[PDB]
């Protein structure tokens, strides 16, 4: 079996995934309070343009690319236009 | 692109999110141990049905609208459909 | 409104759930640093073969049966080829 690493970067205690039909990936990076995501084939991730996330916990697209993030820390859910 | 915060009422430690075909979201809910979806477009929350949970935590949903939630504490997975 | 406990077994501290085009589901069972599949029909229950993985807490899957997986307690995520 192989397994493969994501090219992610300085990713801290990491908690929620998603993928688009695109296949690019998103995560939650919990311990840096922010949401990156990585395009398939692609080498460096971009942070996606949330603000004052507080240890965001969870993570979904949907089929419009539209991100959305459980604000765990804020007690809300926030959403983002591809 | 600016962010939207969605509507959910009373919302209290979410842990996980995800989305339907139809853009109806689902959301976990720790403080008040239940899960909760918001139609597209709605500002009322309706509480889905589960029963017995120990601190919800992941939730998915299928093309048929059946919701899958992980019950943390309980050591299972509920599902309910449409 | 009737809830239906699905046949995973041994299951520790569940975190993240996702389903497939198969009516496949995965769930990250967290407390084992393990993630399990559950077939639809013969329900046997699987562990995927990903290694070295500590406190794991998100799932996703894509469109081709690709498995991504958030290993927190590593800062990696982690994906495996159906």
């Amino acid at each position: 079996n192989t397994q493969t690493v994501l090219p992610f970067t300085g990713l801290n205690t990491p908690n929620g995934v998603a993928v688009d039909s695109a296949g690019t990936v998103y995560v939650t990076d919990h311990g840096n309070n922010r949401v990156v995501k990585l395009a398939a084939g692609s080498n460096t991730q971009t942070v996606l343009p949330f603000t004052g996330l507080n240890t965001p916990n969870g993570v979904a697209v949907d089929s419009a690319g539209t991100v959305y993030v459980t604000d765990h820390g804020n007690n809300r859910v926030v959403k983002l236009a591809a």
